[PDB]
């Protein structure tokens, strides 16, 4: 089984959903035959060269799934799109481009984060167009740590101060331009499987959950494709009338 997972937001102010992905680390991305993160693993990323201690902690439990024989992949979100090829080395992880196709046990399927499919929020496009310039981001890489800290603190609260779902006709256009009957991504925060129209047939958008207060993940097996949500800790069973 193939295991698909994103939108985590994972950070420091939230160690439960650290927990529950340390938990999925150790247990079932073990069994797996590949693991896939479409975005949004970290709630914030600055450069690879950030002393964070839950980077390292999070990048030697996803090595250890590596070295396990699983091998782990990584599609950018709209949140971490500056994780880089020195974390990449650090956990063992692939690094993939914004749009793959997978041959998954013998279907064809496409797999992103799903932000570049929200053509509807135009604001945000804007906003991804800058951030995702070389140069651009070749120069914020280039400030020192403590400047980059600050700058990403208070964009997050100038942007604290709702995600736009995806534009249908986006959907098709990708789903036509990989020639596939299935999609993978996450990013809306919807999970939820979809059934369309693409390429003259009749094709699924799969979209994932984000690790709000239980987990997520899609399985795909030969048999079927499995939208999945589980606890992020061991709910230990413990002991009403008639
Ligand atoms: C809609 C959306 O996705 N948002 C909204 C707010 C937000 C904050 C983060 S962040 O905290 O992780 N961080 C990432 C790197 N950022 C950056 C990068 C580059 Cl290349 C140039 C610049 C520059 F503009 F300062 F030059 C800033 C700083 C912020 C991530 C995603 C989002
Ligand atoms: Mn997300
Ligand atoms: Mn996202």
């Amino acid at each position: 089984a193939t295991l698909f997972i994103a939108d985590l937001h994972l950070q420091t102010e939230e160690p439960a959903i650290t927990a529950g992905f340390l938990r999925f680390l150790q247990g079932e991305a073990r069994q797996a035959d590949a693991l896939y993160i479409l975005g949004d693993l970290f709630e914030a990323w600055i450069g690879d060269d950030d002393p964070n201690p839950l980077h390292q902690q999070i990048a030697s439990a996803i090595k250890a799934v590596v070295d396990a024989g699983v091998p782990c992949y990584f599609i950018h979100g709209n949140r971490d799109f500056l994780v880089g090829q020195r974390f990449a080395r650090q956990s063992g992880m692939i690094l993939l481009a914004e749009e793959e196709r997978l041959d998954l046990y013998g279907r064809e399927v496409l797999i992103m984060h799903g932000d570049t499919l929200c053509t509807d929020d135009q604001g945000y496009l804007a906003f991804r167009a800058k951030v995702h310039t070389p140069w651009i981001q070749r120069l914020f890489l280039a400030l020192p740590l403590f400047i980059r800290h600050r700058i990403a603190a208070r964009m997050r609260a100038d942007s604290k101060a709702e995600i736009m779902d995806v534009n249908p006709q986006a959907v098709v256009d990708a789903m036509e331009r990989h020639h596939v009957q299935w999609l993978i991504h996450g990013h809306t925060h919807r999970p939820a499987v979809h059934e369309l129209q693409a390429n003259g047939q009749p094709a699924w958008r799969v979209v994932l959950g984000a690790w709000h207060s239980e987990g997520s993940m899609v399985k795909v097996t030969p048999d079927d494709v499995e939208l999945i949500h589980f606890p992020f800790l061991e709910e230990n069973l413990y002991f009403h009338h008639h």
